[PDB]
């Protein structure tokens, strides 16, 4: 429970603010959109300010229309089982509970989401309804990003209609760069002082201290890290992490989330050829002194330092990011090329969707495309993303390895359209991490994904590929409960890999399981072997008789786990058939039994795309 900032409307005032934009956001992105909607505001002789609702106190929202021409903007992504994000559930657990009067309250919601998960944009659809319930005026329509489409291109669409919308009911108006930091380099800074990668205090690296999180990752020691897969077509890999002494605690279901680094030859070749030292040692300084935003991440830092460790430099860059960027293409084609990636249509839009995202060209590769493009090195730092944590499925029950997190997964590895090879951030990190120190900064976030509180209830586990990670837990937890005495009801693992040969992940694992009884059934769809596709969903459909007596008569819980594009629909649709086929019940009915199961907490998902 963190110490709310005082009125965030006291603050608009003595600040000279009329707009406030708050994100709600786990990776970031809706953080981007917030930080580009308070600026835009200036461009429109307005003023506005981000802010995380975490920091403050929404029910000032009350006291909003006291400022002029006022209006608050939401940009709100939706979490797990159609949740808010974490920094947003305080807001959210307020908007459910409050009776306050927002009469007078001018806003507009643009929710982030995706259109392969259950609740789709179910955050920004509840804010922007209950909002209007509270008595707040809408002034302008919902925005449902669809990250499974191109979240960027719904945010410019929806942006591009906003101001003027905004403009036209305020009766104000509407063109050059302005940077949000200024550049401090340090010759003789003493050391200590220097951050070198830590996310929070300074040398909370070196002296750790609990309890850990995400501001205070957990250096964990990585004991083993072998190849799973058989074959040589990709590698997977197992991870064990010591967390020994850390005092953290977790249990089979959660996730544990990584705070990698990039890769060193991109990071020198950016400094390469911007010509930059990047030795330099420096601080990027908000230029808006009241701003509790003091730096774009920990300052002071070298160039190095931050691109490796705090900034995202290999993702495709944001049409904001290469509009700032279009200004330093001492070309005319390559400064217009630039400046229309921002474009709503047309050309402009086609070339960044085709030329930026489809091929997955990164920063550097940009720069290397569009030779005339030379911006000094301390603006591109002020402009790239956060370098985010990354989410992993632990793969093993702390009921048997209380002090080791296991990891399970796939290296990122693969040719871009854009002509070269892209490296999986994380995952190429971790994969060259070698026991004895090799330390992995971490933290665990718990979720909802766990296993039954009756010993006795029937699992239903589908997990292809790396979906397999959590049930690995799952499997030793349920093991380590018969090895008690304990009475554990049927325990059926539905898996699925390329070939035997190939892929087959914890082959030997999961062979010993089921020999000694832990595994009920140990049901694999090797996709590859024949000529047709079998998948895990057809081994389902199989079993279905059998599945629905334990679905409808025994109380099981059913789990599924893995690529949340295809596979869990799929597989959805096929528990509908199965539901439909010995209820009976017509199709309409089957998915509602269905989606009523994932109510009763009996139908769980750990899906990722
Ligand atoms: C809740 C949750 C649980 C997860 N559990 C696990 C797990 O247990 N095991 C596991 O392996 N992963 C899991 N992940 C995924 C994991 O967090 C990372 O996304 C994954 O390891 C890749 O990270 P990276 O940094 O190596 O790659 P990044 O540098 O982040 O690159 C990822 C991006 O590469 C691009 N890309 C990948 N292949 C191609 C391609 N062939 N063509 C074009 N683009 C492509 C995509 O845009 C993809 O988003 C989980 C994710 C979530 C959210
Ligand atoms: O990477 P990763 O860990 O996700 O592993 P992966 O190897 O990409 O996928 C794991 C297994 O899931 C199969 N699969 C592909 N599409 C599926 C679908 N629509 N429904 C059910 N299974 C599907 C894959 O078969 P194919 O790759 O042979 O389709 C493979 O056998
Ligand atoms: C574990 C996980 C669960 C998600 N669950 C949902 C969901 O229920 N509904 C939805 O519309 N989008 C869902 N999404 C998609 C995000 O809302 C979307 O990617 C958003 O752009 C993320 O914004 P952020 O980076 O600001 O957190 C999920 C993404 C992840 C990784």
């Amino acid at each position: 429970p963190p110490v709310k900032e005082s009125s965030f409307v006291e603050k608009m005032k003595k600040t000279g603010r009329n707009i406030i934009v708050f994100y709600g956001s786990q990776t970031g992105t809706a953080e981007e959109f917030a930080n580009r909607l308070s600026k835009d505001a200036h461009r429109y002789g307005m003023r506005g300010m981000s802010a995380d609702p975490e920091e403050y106190d929404l029910a000032d929202l009350s006291s909003l229309p006291e400022i002029d021409k006022s209006l608050v903007v939401f940009c709100m992504a939706t979490y797990g089982e159609g949740d808010p994000t974490d920094n947003a559930q305080d807001f959210y657990d307020w908007l459910q509970e409050t009776d306050v009067d927002l009469t007078g309250v001018k806003f507009a919601v643009f929710g982030l989401g995706n259109k392969t998960y259950e609740h789709f944009n179910a955050m920004g659809k509840y804010v922007d309804q209950r909002l209007e319930q509270l008595g707040a005026q809408r002034i302008f329509e919902l925005g449902l990003g669809d990250d499974d489409g191109n979240l960027e291109e719904d945010f410019i669409t929806w942006r591009e209609q906003f101001w003027p919308a905004v403009c036209e009911f305020f009766g104000v108006e509407a063109e050059s760069s302005i940077r949000q930091y200024e550049l401090v380099v340090h010759e003789d800074m003493d050391v200590a002082k220097v951050y070198t990668g830590e996310m929070g205090r300074l040398k909370s690296y070196e002296n750790q201290k609990p309890p850990f999180d995400a501001k205070n990752p957990f250096l964990a020691a990585v004991t083993a890290n072998r190849k799973l897969n058989q074959g040589t077509e990709r590698h997977l890999m197992h991870l064990e992490l010591d967390i020994s002494d850390s005092k953290i605690r977790y249990e089979s279901g959660d996730h544990v989330a990584v705070y990698p680094a990039n890769d060193s030859a991109l990071v020198n070749q950016i400094g390469e050829i911007l010509g930059a030292d990047l030795d330099v040692i420096m601080s990027l300084n908000n230029l808006d002194e009241e701003s509790n935003k003091k730096h774009p991440f920990p300052c002071p830092t070298t160039y190095r330092t931050a691109l490796t460790y705090y900034l995202d430099i290999t993702n495709p860059p944001r049409t904001n990011v290469l509009y700032e960027l279009a200004q330093y293409a001492s070309e005319p084609s390559e400064q217009e090329h630039l400046h229309k990636m921002a474009s709503s249509s047309g050309e402009g839009k086609e070339l960044y969707l085709s030329w930026v995202v489809e091929a997955r060209r990164h920063i550097l590769a940009i720069l290397q495309d569009y030779p005339s493009l030379r911006p000094p090195i301390d603006h591109l730092c002020e402009l790239l993303p956060r370098l985010q944590a990354r989410y992993y499925s632990i793969a093993s029950s702390s009921k048997v390895h209380p002090n080791s997190v296991h990891i399970c997964a796939v290296a990122v590895e693969y040719e871009a359209k854009s002509g070269r090879v892209n490296k999986g951030v994380a995952t190429s990190w971790l994969r060259a991490k070698e026991p004895a120190r090799a330390l992995v900064p971490m933290f665990v976030r718990k979720s909802q994904f766990r296993l039954p509180f009756k010993s006795t209830t029937p699992v239903i586990m589908v997990g292809p590929g790396t979906g397999i990670a959590p049930f690995m837990g799952f499997i030793q937890e349920r093991a380590w409960l018969r090895e008690q005495g304990k009475e554990v009801g049927e325990t059926l693992l539905y898996y699925g890999c390329r070939r035997s040969d190939e892929d087959y992940l914890y082959r030997e694992e999961l062979a010993r399981f089921h020999k000694d009884g832990a595994l009920t059934q140990l049901n694999v769809a090797f996709s590859r072997e024949q000529a047709h596709k079998v998948y895990v969903q057809h081994l389902l459909k199989r079993d279905r008789e059998h599945l629905w007596k334990l679905i409808h008569e025994g109380g099981a819980h059913i789990y599924v786990c893995g690529d949340a594009r295809n596979m869990a629909k799929d597989v959805q649709n096929t528990f509908y058939d199965i539901v439909a086929e010995f209820g009976p019940m017509e199709h309409t009915q089957a998915v509602d039994y269905v989606k009523k199961l994932m109510t009763k907490g009996r139908y769980s998902l750990d899906v990722w795309s």
